[PDB]
Order: C-alpha cells, then structure tokens, then sequence
C-alpha cells in the first residue's frame, strides 16, 4: 500500500489495474460511467443553474453476458471483467429529456491483454452494437487498445526440433522444424494432439513428424482475431445508418480499433492519443533506417483532425465525455422519435442584429450565433449559445455545426467568406518531400469543402436525423487544373447523393451579401428531393448561371455595347473611336449593372426557383414558424403511411391538408401548426378510424 | 451543294445540320443508332463468325413527347428535333439475348442552341431516364453539351435608358436603369409588360421607370436552368442505382453535363473531347493572366482517365459505342432478370494454367485471362478473351474489369504486384508548383486503390448486378504519414460499406503466392455481409495480423530465442556471446519458420475463417459450379421472400433445402445446380402451392 495515510481508501491499490490505466494516459474503463455523471450534472447547471439534482438522475448498469450468451444488467465489483471488453447502459434525465433518455457505452479495458481485440472482445462488441440497434438507443465506443490479438502456440515452444543439414555446423541451413514421439507424446498427456499437422517420416531409424501447420490449442492466435475484427467493422457500418453512433479516442486505437473509429464516422480525439494502423515502430523496422519518432506524427490530431476523421478535439477524457453529452443533447432519445426540442432564453419572437455588409469581412459564425460587440450582443439566425460546430479542423471553407431555432435542434451548413490556408505536412519517410501551404478562397468548393458538406449532410441525416439548414453562397466549384485532376467532380456528386437520402425537412437560403451560382445551385436545387428540399433567396442575394462578368462576356459583347452607345450618346450617333475609348470603361459598367438586374431573387420569384424571397432580419420569426409546421405535416405524413402501405407523398400531404378546418390557410405556417398541435388526438382518432382497411 | 457529281446524295447538304455536328469534331445525333448497329453487329462477328444477320435484329425508335407529354415512338427526318435533347429505344438481338434486349439513348443535339441545357431539354431527360427506370432497362447517354443555356432579356436591351449624374459627363457616373412612357409602351404593344419589374417616379417632369428587376418574355435565361439541372443530377443519382447507366464523352461536356458523367459513374471518355466545368478561356480571364492553352488541361483524358471520373477512353465515337455495347453484354437485359450466361470455346472443364511463383514477377491479368507464350497460350482463371477491364487508368496497383467463368458473367477485383507510378501534373495556375511522382509499392491499399476497390464493388453492384471474385492479395493499408493525412481509413472504410451493400454472391479467394494480413483481411472478411460472402484461400496462400518478422519482432523476441538455443545447441547448453553472434542469423530464420507455419491455409480452415483450402490448378472447376450453384439458391431464396414477407435467410435456405431428395449431398455444389435446374418448373409449383398465406 502507497501512499499510506490518506483520508479515503487508496482507489488504485484495492484495484490495482486502475492504477494500469493511469500509468498508460487513459481513465480506468470503470470510472468513465462517473464521467457521464460530471458530464450530464454540468449540462443541468449550464441550462438551468437552480436545479437540485439527486443520484437517481443518472443510472448506470454494466452489461455483461449470461450462459446463454445473452446480454444482462449486472452490479459487480470493478476489475471482475473476463474479456477485455465492458459495457454500461446508461438512463439519464437530461435537459432535453427530463424523464430519461437511454444509451450503451462500449469500452476496451486497456489493463486486460493490452486492450486487444479476440474473439471474445470481438463478439460481445458486436453483441452490445446488436443491443443498441434493437432498441434504437445510441452506441457511444471508448476507444482504448493495441488493435486484434496476436500469439503463437506456446506449448510448441519448448518442443519443436530442426532438421540441420549438418548438426556440427548450423550456420549451414535447415530442412524442417519436426516434433520427437516425447514432443508428440507430450500433447497427446496435456489433450493438445491437434495443436500441430504432422507427416511421420523415419530418418536413420528415428521417427520424425514434420510440422506441417502450427495450430495451437489456444485461441486469439491470428485470423480467428482478423474474422473478428471483420465482423465488427460490418456491425458498425450497419449501426451508422441506424443509431447515433459516436467514438471518443481515450489512448490509442489501432487497426481495427482506426477502423472503428472511422466507420461510427463521429469521433472526438483527446489530445495526444493516437489513432494509427501500424505504429511508428514497426514502420521504421519495416522501412530500415529510424524515420518517425512519435505515432502522433502517424494518427496525432495535428493528422486526424485536419483529416476529418476526428470530428473534435478533447483536452482530457473528461473534456471528451462533455463533448459526447454536448452532441447527444441535439439528437433523439431513439431512433424515429421526434427531435428533441430545448427552449432557452432566447425565444424565436426578435429580430436578426448581425446582419452582413458588401464593403466589410465577416465571421459565417456571427450569421449563425451572433457576436459579442462593445455596445452589446448582436443575434445571429440561431438561438445564442447553440451552436456546437464539428470537423473544425478540416476544410475550413465550410462551417459545419448543429444548432437549436427557437429549440427546434438541425444541422446548420454555412460558407467562409474569409480566404482559407491548410499545411500539407512533408512525411520523413520520403527525403524528396517538403510542406506545402495550400490557398482556398472563399465562396468556391474545393475537394475538401465538397467532401465536407456530403459528409455533414450524411452525419446530420443518419443516425441524428435532424433537419437540415445550409446557407447558401458558393459561386461555383474550383474548375482549374489541380482540383479537376483532385477529383472535384466525385465530391461534388457525393452532395447530389447525400441530398437525395435525406429524411427530414431541408431549407437552402441564399442570405444577404449572398450568391448560388452555376455548378453550385445545381448541386443543391430542390428538385433533388422535392419531398424535402425548399429553396429561399434573402432580397439582397444573387444568382445565376455565370457572374455578371461571364454573362457580358458571352451575351453583352462589342458589336451590342456599340449599338448602345450609338443609342445613348449624343456625339457618338477615327472620330469614333477616341469616344469609344473614353466611353467604353462606364458603358461596360452600364452592362454590368443590365447582367446584374436578372440574377435578383424577384426574377427567382418569377421564374417559381424559390418558394419566396425574404428579409434577413425576419428569416428568424419565419424559419421557426416554417419548420415548426413541417416537423408537424411530416409526422402525420408517417402516420398515414402505417395506414394504407402505398399512396405518394403528394396524395399523402393533400389527405392531411384536407383535413384542416375551411378557414385554415394552407400557406400560413403558424396557423397550420397551431392547428396540428390542438389536435393531435383528435387527428389520431381519425387515423385509427382509417383504419377500415382491406386493400389487395 | 458540295461536293457535286457524288455517287449517292450529299447527307451534309440534304441536313445541313450533320455538317454543323461534323465541323464540331463530333457525330451527327441523328447517325449516332446507325454507329449502335455497327457495334451490335461486330458483336456477332466476333462471337460467332459465320451467323447471317438481318437488319431485322437492329430496331431504333426515336422518342419524342406527345401533346400531354408522354413519351411516343416516331418515325421522322432527322433534324425536325424542337428541343436540343434527343432520345432513342433501341431494341437489338445480341449473343447474349438472342430474342432481343432493350435499353434508351439520351443524347444532346451539338447543333442546337449549342447543345445548351435549357428547360425543355431538362424535362426532355428527365422524362427519358424516368421511362427507362420503370422498365428497368439502361439508360445510355450521349454527352456533348454546352451547359445551362444562358440569356438575357433581349427586348430590354434597345429600350432601357441611363440615368447619367452629369449628361454632358457619361464618365462621371450614372444612377440606375429606366424605361420612358414609350419604352413602356414597346413592352405592352408586344405583350411583354411583366419582362421588367419598374418603379415609377418623376425627375424634372419626365416619368422615369426605375427598373428594379429585369426577368425577360424568354424562358431559359438563368436560374429556370439552374433548376432544371438540379432536376437531372438528382434523377441520374437516383438511375445509377436503379439501372445500369453509362455515359460517352463525344463533343465537350460542360457544367451540368460533367456533372451528369459523374453521377452516372460509368463513362467512357473519346480522346479530345473535355468534361469541364469553367472553361480555359474564362479561368485565363477570371485570373487575370494566360494561364491555360486548352479545355484539355482540365478536363482531357489525360485529367478523368487518370482520375477515374473517366473509365475508359476511345479513340473515336463508334470506339466508344463499341466499348458500351461491351460492356452492356456483362449486364442484365433489365434490373432484376439473371445475369447473361455466354458460353464460349473456352469451357468451365479444364486445369488453370498461369500458375505465380514466388521467385518470379507475374502480371496479375495472366492469372486472370492467361497469356500468350511461345510454346502456346496458358489459361488462366476465367473464360479466354471474357476479361473488359475498366477504370484502367486510375489506382493501377488494383485490377478491376468484368469477366465469365464457363459462361457466367462477374466483377473481378484482382491485385497488381508489380511497383506502380502516377505523376501528379504541375498546375500551370500556380508558378510555384512542380509535377510530382508517386510510387506506390504492390500488395498494399492507399487511397486511391482503396477508391478504386469500393468504387468498382459498388459499380459491381448496382445496375450491372453481378456477382463478384475479389482475388485478396494485400499486406495491409499504408499507415505512413502521407497516406494517413491524405485520409486512407475513409477509403478503406467505404469498401465495408461498398459489401454490406452487395446483393449478389461474393467469392473472396487468396490465390496462391497471394497474402491476406492485418487491415486488409478486416476490410474484406465474409462476416462483413455473411448472406453473400465466402471466403477461400489457396493451398499456397498465406494469411495472419502480421508479416512472420513482426509476429517474431513481438512474439519470439532475445530471451525466447536464447532459451530456445540452450535446448538446441550442444555448444550453448564471454563464451556465449561468440556462439550467440554465430547462432542468431539462423535461429532468426527458424523463428521466422516457426511464425510462418501458423499462417497456413490449414489453420485458417482450422480455425474455421474460411469455407475450403483450394489448389490453384482446380479453382475453374471448383468456382464455376459453386457459383452456379449459388446462383440458382439465390433465385430460390427471392421467390420464396415474395410468398411469407417475413423469414430470415437462414430461415428460408434451410426450408429450400428441405425441399432437396434426401440422397442429395448439400455441400456438393454441381449435384446441387443440376437438380435445381432438373425441377424449376416443379420447385414453381411448389411455391405456387405455398400461396395458402394469411399472415397477420
Ligand atoms: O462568371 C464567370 C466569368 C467571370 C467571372 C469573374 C471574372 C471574369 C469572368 C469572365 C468570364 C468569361 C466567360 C465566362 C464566364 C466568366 N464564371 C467563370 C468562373 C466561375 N468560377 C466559380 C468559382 C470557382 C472559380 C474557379 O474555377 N477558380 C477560382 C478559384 O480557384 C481556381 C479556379 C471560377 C464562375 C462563373
Ligand atoms: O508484420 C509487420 C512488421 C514487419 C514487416 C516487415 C518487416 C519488418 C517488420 C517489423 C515489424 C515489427 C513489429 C510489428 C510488425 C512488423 N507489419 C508492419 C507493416 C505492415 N504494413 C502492411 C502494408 C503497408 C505497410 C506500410 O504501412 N507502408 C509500407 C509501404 O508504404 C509506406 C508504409 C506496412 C504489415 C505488418
């Protein structure tokens, strides 16, 4: 016992493998459940300060198999784990859901065989994945390991022989490894006969038997481990498109375990721990000569999170299990049920204050949250205090966070206007290599940019099922030689692709100072999915095919600006051509201006490209009122195809709507929604009643 | 007329248009049927020589729409098009479908309106793509385009006036836009009163009409086109996984119409014709300098064929027809009919003869085709002449091409051993950039191979709907720096989400001299998707977490190895470290023999990883009628999905192998097919008689 005279028992010495995990950087895997309890206790002081909480708020279970191989609820003593895999499953009361939301934690012991994955690890990790899924509850992973198991046949060690070629000179070479009939003899005594393939020859008159394969009685050898780790890479990219997965990289996670972390797509990385396939190490033993020196030069966030493969960063595991509890509060308690709706402070009833000017640099994130000013707060869009931005280390040209609308959480997509630099690191393993410092501007998608989006899009559609916001404003896709060459196209069509399976009701707002031209508006026009897409411009947006630039170029050229001087000028209707020469800089502005005239969102109007064109200071008031009344159509869209299995969405939405007093207002958000919220048991009624059904 | 005195009459003159079409360095739309029955007759000359062919076994029917907009069938001059956008049902009888197969050309019309997309067109192939989709059959497209029509209010344009700050003074500046009583006037006299949205006021007696939005009487100017091609991006997402869809690059496809390639995803590039998004001449002005000299500096083959956006290239139009027309032959008639069954000379009953050799470099198509040797041609794995490789010139270090086994038609992804380089161009926008030239060794997944596998499976899978081999032979995924950052877990993480999307059978083979260690078996284990995957590995295969020198490296280390000499060597059993110098390059070789040993195919059958251990020689033999076999239990399990609605697979193989004579051997693969089909027909009868269901 150390240290002696403490004032409460010495937690690391009655079990000494929390002590382990402390000596390897990371949190014992049977203290994190606490980490939950701080988390989830410092959400209810950040929401509401005055909340007196008790221990009965959080529950926390451990999950461990019976003998039927069946998952259970167990209280046991910490350290008691067979395998080195644990699980928790955790009922919280949490602002969002004060009567409780559920949830498994899945971890690997780093203290039990290196945190390695067997076959067993392997099969309970599936089976508490399975156990997530059935119930629809979210799967948060605690990476903490050193990738699949690895061994040999140790009993075949001590007893293993060589044929030399000649037994006075080794150095000679070898035939064979072979076992005597005492070697033989000796796992036939312990039951281990099938522990190695023989083939019995005699050589000068004693028997050998040629090992011909090496099996080993015991197992999580080799590609039992590899067949496992197969499984549970499927298991979770099933997960990701059924459950709210998430991973918090707490010591190091490698092969299957990078693997892991990337499939669950959301990860948050703590600082210093890496997520690697081969270490440092093993690539220096396989590259000859001493090139790496740390693994954080391999998966170190300075990698992962200017990857996008860690969605966050977290300064300690604490920080990390915030962060988990942070994201989740965005997110359903179970798979289709309704978003959860958080009120706050900040009602939807105000007006927008940061509003953005052609002539001045703006942060996108002022436009979302509102900015803190020397004469007071300005609001932004979206409640203060909501916005929880994710992939922040990588392709900074696009904001990507989630946020709450007068409660209502969604996913909000926004563009950088300021100019964007990424560092190309130089790898040490090529000596002809050095760092590259890429330029992106903003307004324009690039590989990365375009990569992001479709991952946001997805990561906001699966698992979270939210809605979706993006602010519009991108002026095309880079054209030139080095990202058509990187591929832009496959990025951009990934967008196309993430649009089209999207669940949830989608707004596309080009706001203020904003503009959606070309490739740009193509790639997130409404029609893609018309079942959930609409398309608003701000009065002080633009769009078109080309810039105004392009558009005189192709359409308003010489021989037109001629015409039009011949037309408007008094003296032109070689004496020519010096008035061309003075007239020629303000008659191209003039051109400008004609172009610039057609690319207003009155001509969107009147072309029927947006449902409307709108104000920027009551895009607050009239967003929350048009969600709020989608989120309610939608719900009983999903109600009336349980009732009836085939009819289309335009036949479904007309049934609902015809259901709606005379005096309502089709086109009135609030009405509609006021109206659908007084009557969602009578409109369920009406469901169950449709429920004469007996359709061929 | 010209030229005079032809033989037969001037086609360019009788439609000027085929001249336009011509000088544009393309086909004529019109003779693009005529180059599908040229193809479609090669065909049949290279299949079977002596077969008389009547223009009968060729039928082209242009689509047009009717008066309520519903696709029709006509017979009409070329050239009568009223759209830009022209469509064709093809009905051709090939080797594969002798009775006939159909499918739908959608095409642009270079010569109208420079093959631009403006709504009409839009609706036109939208409407097309849709027609083909509800009956299943593929979609071809024929790009040669323009992008989003661009226009501007034309009538506008001789009436507007300037309101100048000084009138004497046009350089000073100028206020806005306007309209007189009589500019007012032209408008409604023409009935184009709605072409502007004015604002009226009085300045100095005259009434001015303040133009604060020009929207113009012409349809298909700008955001109307935008729209419309929001609509076909989504609509050929959607078909890719629907149909089978391809694309031939025949003039300059541009903005949408790159767009369009990609998201179709087979496409098929003809050497010269661009797929770009901004033009050169508009980036050169956009940038200020004269950067590029060609639209083939961004979009050239040289660019997509080496991206993989391009799959393949073609000499010419009818190279590129060909080499459609191919590929359809691996391709069902429509989604959901069997794969196409063409048997050639080269019959499922006979050896392998390619057989790699660990002391020699092989190149991995010889082992998939065979090869041409002086002494005679040596068979390889599938049918001779049957291997259509694709996307050839991207991520060379993977394989991937179609092929038949005994006549049956599948995805072959196969592993290139030999070192391959790729030079990245300097991007003549930057003058601080040089080209750069990557190796990449064989037998290891980096990104772009990484891509290129999951791309290939998913291409596999939807639309073609074939069955697949992979032939496994990787060390792993490179875990350097360079390839950590240029994120090779996302790659590697899209070919599990590429097989747990596969519906069709999948045979994973380590093939002999081949490997299978660490990431790589993860990524590609049958538990990934056990309803369709299996997995086999060769006699001479070999597979483990590690190479045998990291397994020692970690397993077998000093003290291990010493001890292993105290029991081995008589000398052994300062003194010590002479014969320790001496004794451990060859105790390192028995160790590394020791390691080696585990990793046979006789553990990995063992330890129960694989279905069988097989002989290279044998594999034809053995997979051609395990994949008959599959095939045909496979369309069993999806008629009896059709009769219950809910049954797991397990559930449903098990009951249509009840259904087998009891003297029938399950595991006999050829006894299997052959009853199956001896006794369609009754098995028919069978579920026919299963239809007593009413189930609640
Ligand atoms: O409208 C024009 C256009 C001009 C725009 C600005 C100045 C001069 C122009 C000249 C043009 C001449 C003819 C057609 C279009 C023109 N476009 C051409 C450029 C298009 N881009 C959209 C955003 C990405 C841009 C791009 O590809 N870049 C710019 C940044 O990265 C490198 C390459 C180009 C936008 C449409
Ligand atoms: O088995 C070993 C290994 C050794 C292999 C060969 C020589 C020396 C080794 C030393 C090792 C020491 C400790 C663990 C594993 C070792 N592995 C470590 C390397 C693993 N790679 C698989 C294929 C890709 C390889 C890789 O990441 N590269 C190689 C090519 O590109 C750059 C980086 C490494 C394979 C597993």
């Amino acid at each position: 016992l150390r240290p002696i005279a403490t004032p409460y028992p010495v937690k690391e010495w009655l079990q000494p493998k929390r002590y382990k995990a402390h000596l390897m950087g990371t949190t014992y895997v049977y203290d994190f459940p606490e980490l939950f309890r701080q988390a989830s206790s410092s959400q209810w002081k950040n929401f509401s300060a005055d909340v007196k909480l008790t221990d009965d708020f959080f529950i926390s279970n451990e999950l461990i198999e019976d003998e039927n191989g069946e998952l259970t609820e167990v209280e046991r003593e910490p350290g008691a784990n067979a395998i080195g895999m644990v699980a928790f499953k955790i009922t919280v009361k949490t602002p969002e859901y004060p009567r409780g939301r559920q949830f498994v934690v899945v971890a690997n012991d780093i203290t039990f065989k290196i945190g390695s994955f067997g076959p067993q690890e392997d099969e309970f990790f599936n089976k508490v994945t399975e156990y997530a899924r059935k119930r629809g509850i979210p799967r948060i992973y605690l990476a903490a390991n050193s990738g699949a198991r690895i061994g040999m046949a140790e009993e075949i060690v001590p007893l293993f022989q060589v044929a030399w070629n000649d037994a006075a000179n080794p150095d000679k070479g070898f035939q064979y490894l072979y076992l005597t009939s005492e070697g033989m003899e000796t796992l036939k005594k312990f039951d281990k006969e099938n522990s190695v393939l023989t083939e019995r020859t005699v050589i000068n008159g004693e028997e050998r038997f040629v090992i011909k394969t090496i099996i080993g009685s015991e197992d999580g050898l080799g590609v039992e481990c590899l067949r496992g780790s197969g499984l549970i890479a499927g298991a979770t990219s099933r997960a990701y498109h059924d459950i709210f997965t998430i991973t918090l990289v707490t010591c190091r996670s490698v092969g299957i375990g990078a693997y892991l972390v990337r499939l669950g797509q959301r990860a948050i990385q703590v600082e210093g721990q890496p997520i690697i396939l081969t270490g440092a190490s093993a690539l220096n033993k396989v590259l000859g000569r001493e090139v790496y020196t740390s693994n954080l030069q391999l998966g170190g966030t300075q990698i992962m999170y200017n990857n996008g493969v860690s969605h966050l960063t977290a300064v300690d595991d604490l920080a990390g299990v915030e962060k988990i509890v942070e994201w989740m509060s965005y997110v359903p308690a179970k798979r289709n049920m309704p978003v959860p709706i958080l009120e706050t402070k900040d009602t939807w009833d105000r007006p927008v204050d940061f509003t953005p000017t052609n002539d001045e640099t703006y942060d996108v994130r002022w436009m979302i949250e509102g900015r803190e000013t020397e004469s007071g707060f300005e609001y932004g869009l979206f409640d203060k205090g909501s916005f929880f931005e994710t992939l922040s280390g990588w392709a900074k040209g696009v904001v990507v966070g989630r946020a709450r609308l007068g409660g209502i959480p969604l996913g909000v997509i926004g563009v950088e206007t300021r100019t964007v630099e990424n560092l190309i690191p130089a790898d040490p393993a090529n000596p002809n290599s050095a760092e590259t410092l890429i330029q992106q501007a903003g307004q324009v998608w690039f590989p990365n940019s375009a990569f992001k989006t479709a991952q946001a899009i997805n990561d906001f559609n699966n698992g979270e099922q939210l809605p979706m916001m993006i602010l519009a404003n991108w002026r095309g896709f880079s054209g030139g030689q080095r990202d058509m060459f990187n591929e832009v196209l496959k990025y951009g069509s990934f967008i196309v692709d993430a649009l089209v399976d999207y669940k949830q009701p989608i707004i596309i707002y080009i706001p203020p100072t904003g503009e959606l031209r070309g490739g740009s508006w193509v790639v997130v026009d409404p029609t893609i999915n018309a079942d959930q897409m609409e398309m608003y411009a701000d009065v002080n947006a633009r769009a078109g095919v080309l810039e105004p630039e392009g558009t005189v170029e192709i359409k308003f050229r010489r021989e037109k600006l001629l015409d039009t001087m011949n037309r408007l000028d008094d003296k032109y209707r070689k004496q020519l051509a010096d008035r061309e020469r003075e007239l020629l800089p303000i008659y191209g502005q003039i051109s400008l201006q004609f172009a610039d005239l057609h690319d207003r969102s009155s001509r969107m109007v009147a072309k029927g490209v947006i449902s409307k064109e709108l104000e920027w200071t009551e895009a607050r008031r009239f967003f929350f009122w048009r969600l709020r009344r989608r989120l309610n159509e939608e719900y009983l869209i999903k109600r009336l195809s349980h009732q009836v299995g085939e009819a289309s969405r335009l036949e479904k939405i007309a049934r609902i709507r015809s259901w709606y007093p005379a005096s309502v207002d089709h086109e009135d958000d609030r009405q509609v929604a006021t109206w659908i919220e007084e009557n969602y048991k009578t409109l369920d009624d009406k469901l169950k009643g449709l429920k004469l059904e007996s359709f061929a």
